């Protein structure tokens, strides 16, 4: 089906009562007196479309002559997919597009727009016009750099960004400070100053410490039981995953050291791993960030380096880099037993241009960030609706069938997104750092593992073409989509449905269609208690096996789904490895070891009932 | 007596074992290994004398063939008064002088020193070579400025400075923030971020909020145990003391308002005072800062404006200003029933040059601070050992006699301090803002109240003369001297002795522990050693001589401690010194456990009528 025809299928499907509540609550603009300037999703779609279309003002391919026509065309296409909720950008784009702009320019009808109208939108974007979810700032080993980072956290947090740092540069607790006296207090103590700052600004962060840091044990125990409540904590593994797996298998020792300290110590890697696992078992923190694996696929490494991710894991970013995200609802592409790939390719091309255009109309609080974004132009296109699509396709999330499907789907998306980036580099100009990247200096560089799709060879040649032309250093991610999937009335990112029937502060729509009412109306009671179909007798085996929820799916099937998607994603993936309440610490270690052998770039575990 | 003769009486008296522990503990310099580079007070005095004498390189009145002789002469005099412990600068001068300099230059015999040796010292002072105790920075009403200030606090604290701010620019909690629909959190929420920052960096501060800020009540209670545990807190009074007294006397109302909020409130000034008094009665916070009174006597006002003090309250500073302090031990100037004014004058002269010289060798971590200090050259010359001096002269602290003597002594110090500033302004150049100060644009400007001394008219004359030459915007203070009075083995600041005897413990390898009885040295000298041994027991038990049978009445009357002296007599002493001090004074108004909140109010009311620039109260037994 053509995308315009898919759009006509979805454009007039109204957001649910639940979606409308969230939108009124957080998304619709209000005036200086709390009066609504927007009252429907279509108002949001119009403002967002128009502001992002404005980027086409800077398109060197257009003559001043056609610009108005071309702009209005892009506004029109952006508006239609958005109103149809086939693609939605990350929250900050929805909150903050048009901040600074005359109200009378933001919702005016497109046929009435003039070239001067777009120019004035472009020029009136203010300091709050911040449209990206993801940030990483360094924290250098000096009081000066530490507290400059604290200020950067406050400023990014204030404008609506989530920020992450690797704190490893900070010399360990007790290290000599060539001051008068006395001693360095170490990374963890300074992370409390970050927490306290953000707790007041927000009156959601990421903190990583590398496995070979001498204060790693204190770090692992840092949210145990003063927390640290605004931090997600991950242990960083800057070295090769293979190397750590070997060391664990051999019961080796890790040397803890720091370049600006005499503090040195040896620890058994197994002991340290177990300590990580025990705490994750108890409370879900800390996670694992496979930084080396991220740098393995980083086009700008080693002259730039990924040291941290954003709070949710899904983008590894170099220092001062930010990334804006957006997600395609794949559940809307179900068509009579198949994914309508015709319409999908069209949308992926549109989604990539929109995300790239967001960069040009984005305003950041810190010039170093403006600069890092301009040079790399990293994007984060992902998907949501995945689990709901599997229900429509009558495929069990816990099956090799689902994972082979997932991999081909992501490969197809990756192929058309990178092809779009080639196209946009031709039209608009390459990302400034193309010349020094592995797309250019290397042969056969591919920013992900592949190995589970028929599309590989096609991907490999598109990657070779991007030696010459390429708008973006990387393009793909899979985010949590915690709010935008609610707006889209669909499942979140790549996660299975957590529950089929609930009451968020609500019976799945696909289940409501496939399940005979009466079988439904009976069971909807004990579905809500119990939280699964599994042990409800007199529901058909076929419904049971397809309509699985997160805790129907064992930890290994969670991890293998993440691997299958990660093979064709150039940034990272947000995925929780749900574990049953009866899972032991050994079960958790086994997840870590399997994770080390797969292509996953990080791990988050959550044991049911643990918190 | 000539100062040289006084120096020779003291130069070979080594610090008490008590002092030496303090020195080893934190003053003596160590190498990267943890090894001692200094092991005697004499070593510290060489280093410091040498480093501060280096500033004479820059003296535009020395011809090149003069310079090396002149510098060695200043190093020698500096060394002697330090070694003798007649003058000691604030701790950061003693911690940090010479940091960055090659160890082979800091202690070498002076008769091996060359001009190039001094030039190398000047060049190699590093970024940690911070010699001043006292700082103020502004905290403006934006996230950017608030966190820029958190960063300055961390940097200033790291290098050994104590910093304060007025947080009144921050719009009250619940205020409108433009272009968003979220509200401002308020000054007290941000002060938590500053307390967190500094609790890690130090793993006190001064915070002031003005009495008319709408969050003033929250602030008054901010260290109420239900904590800003690294802050001293004071309430700011930027209006005239007179205005506030009148309002209180009328049972009037104050309007709380902010220029960037629509939040207004009317509160009875008496109810606000009582809230303050009750909290201070419970816990010692908050104190009162009479900022308007400080601005009354600030020579740069209103071009520049004092909005805060340092943590101990004794310097009022404008935005980004810092001050270096030091103190003369005046108990050492006792001579046959009189204060030796001839030797004291000479030492004021030396001490003011030292302190002004510290500015030249000081390194600050922030641009705007270097600038503010160069432009003003504020100093804080003070005294310690004043209580022990009264003991020697047999004057009771809690008496008009003591207060009249304090005023005259402070007046004499002020006169010769400001005179030296005059002489130094001709010799080295005036402070840059002389031209726009009240020393220039006015007639009869005096930066303190006076009214309690025979020296008043000569003081007027010198202030008139400094319309022409003046090296420093202000010169004097009285500081707590919590460490350096320990070092000099003398009483702290202008304060009375807290106790005359107590047990201190000397840590030993094989024992331990151990009991070591200290008795005030002047008490030891005056009281019968036979009497002493009898009473010693009850004195440590009771904390005073007052109710001990059969100690002579005159001894009980002279040898008073802090708690023998009633709150008004503490306050009037502060008033006597403040009259002849251009900066402020550190003074705790001690109160008996049996004082009430009404008694605390009465101290505040009397404070409003005297010339004091702020108030701190501490009720015995409260914390
Ligand atoms: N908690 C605490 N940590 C400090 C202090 N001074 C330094 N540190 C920690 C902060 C940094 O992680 C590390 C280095 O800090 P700085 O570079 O500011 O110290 P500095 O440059 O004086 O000495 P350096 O030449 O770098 O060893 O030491 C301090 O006063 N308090
Ligand atoms: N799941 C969920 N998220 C919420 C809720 N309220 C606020 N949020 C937050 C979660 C995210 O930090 C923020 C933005 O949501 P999005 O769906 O745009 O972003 P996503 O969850 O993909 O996270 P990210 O883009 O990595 O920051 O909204 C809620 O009630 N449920
Ligand atoms: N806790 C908290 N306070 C804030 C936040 N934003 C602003 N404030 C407080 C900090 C300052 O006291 C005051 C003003 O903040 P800024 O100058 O950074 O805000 P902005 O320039 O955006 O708006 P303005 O024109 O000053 O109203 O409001 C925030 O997001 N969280
Ligand atoms: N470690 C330690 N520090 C102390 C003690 N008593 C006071 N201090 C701190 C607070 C002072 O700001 C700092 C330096 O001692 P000083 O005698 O030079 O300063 P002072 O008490 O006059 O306070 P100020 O110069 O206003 O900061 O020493 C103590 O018993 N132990
Ligand atoms: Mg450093
Ligand atoms: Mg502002």
């Amino acid at each position: 089906m053509k995308l315009s025809d898919l759009i006509s299928r979805w454009i007039d499907v109204e957001p649910s009562k639940n979606a409308q509540i969230i939108l009124r609550d957080r998304y619709f603009m209000k005036d200086l007196d709390g009066n609504y300037l927007e009252t429907k999703w279509e108002d949001v779609a119009r403002r967002v479309a128009r502001v992002v279309a404005t980027a086409e003002l800077l398109n060197p391919s257009y003559k001043k002559n056609e610009k108005l026509d071309r702009i209005k065309e892009w506004e029109d296409i952006f508006f239609r997919v958005l109103k149809a909720r086939l693609f939605i950008p990350n929250s900050p784009t929805l909150f903050n597009a048009g901040l600074g702009v005359k109200h009378d320019l933001l919702w005016k009808p497109i046929d009435q727009m003039t070239l001067e109208d777009y120019e004035e939108i472009y020029r009136s974007r203010n300091h709050l016009h911040m449209l990206s979810a993801c940030f990483v700032v360094p924290v250098g080993d000096s009081i000066e750099e530490i507290f400059e980072a604290v200020k950067e956290y406050a400023l990014i947090t204030k404008v609506g960004g989530g920020v992450g740092s690797n704190f490893s540069e900070l010399r360990p607790k007790g290290s000599f400070v060539a001051g008068t006296h006395g001693k360095a207090s170490g990374p963890v103590s300074f992370m409390h100053v970050f927490n306290s700052a953000i707790s007041v600004v927000k009156q959601a962060l990421m903190g990583i410490l590398n496995i070979n840091h001498p204060d790693i044990e204190e770090f692992i125990d840092a949210k145990k039981e003063a927390v640290l409540n605004f931090f997600n904590l991950s242990v960083g593994f800057p070295m090769d995953k293979k190397e750590i797996l070997k060391l664990y298998e051999e019961d080796g020792e890790l040397e803890l050291s720091h370049p600006r300290s005499t503090i040195r110590k040896k620890v058994k890697i197994r002991e340290l791993f177990r300590k990580i696992a025990t705490n994750a078992w108890k409370s879900g923190d800390p996670g694992l960030a496979f930084l080396g694996e991220m740098n393995k696929y980083y086009p700008l490494y080693p002259h730039r380096k990924i040291n941290s991710t954003n709070p949710c894991g899904e983008i590894g970013l170099s220092d001062y880099e930010a990334c804006n995200l957006g997600s395609i609802d794949v559940a809307k592409f179900y068509n009579n037993g198949f994914v309508d790939l015709e319409a999908l390719q069209e949308l992926v091309q549109i989604a990539v241009r929109f995300l790239d255009n967001v960069i040009d109309v984005n305003v950041f609080p810190i010039d170093k960030i403006t600069k890092a974004v301009k040079e790399s132009r990293r994007l984060g296109l992902g998907i949501m609706g995945f689990a709901d699509l599997l229900y429509k396709l009558e495929i069990p999330y816990n099956s090799q069938e689902a994972r082979d499907f997932a991999a081909n789907l992501m490969a197809f998306i990756a192929l058309h997104a990178h092809r779009t980036s080639y196209e946009l580099g031709k039209e608009k100009g390459n990302f400034p750092l193309l010349e020094i990247s592995r797309y250019r200096t290397e042969d056969n560089f591919v920013p992900f593992a592949m190995g589970m799709s028929n599309y590989d060879d096609e991907i490999r040649e598109v990657m070779k073409m991007t030696k010459e032309f390429r708008r973006n250093v990387a393009l793909l991610t899979i985010a949590p989509t915690g709010s935008i999937s609610n707006i889209a009335d669909t499942s979140s990112g790549l996660e299975p449905n957590f529950l089929l029937a609930y009451t968020r502060f609500y019976v799945n729509q696909v289940l409501r269609e496939k399940l005979n009412p009466e079988i439904l109306k009976r069971i909807e009671k004990e579905l809500i208690e119990k939280g699964s179909l599994k042990d409800i007798p007199d529901v058909p085996e076929k419904i049971k096996k397809v309509f699985v929820v997160a805790l129907d799916i064992d930890p290994m099937d969670h991890l293998l789904m993440q691997d299958a998607f990660q093979r064709y994603v150039d940034n990272n993936i947000s995925k929780t490895i749900n574990m049953p309440q009866s899972a032991t610490v050994d079960d958790v270690l086994n997840v870590y070891l399997e994770a080390l052998r797969t292509n996953v770039r990080g791990i988050t575990v959550y044991r049911d009932g643990s918190l």
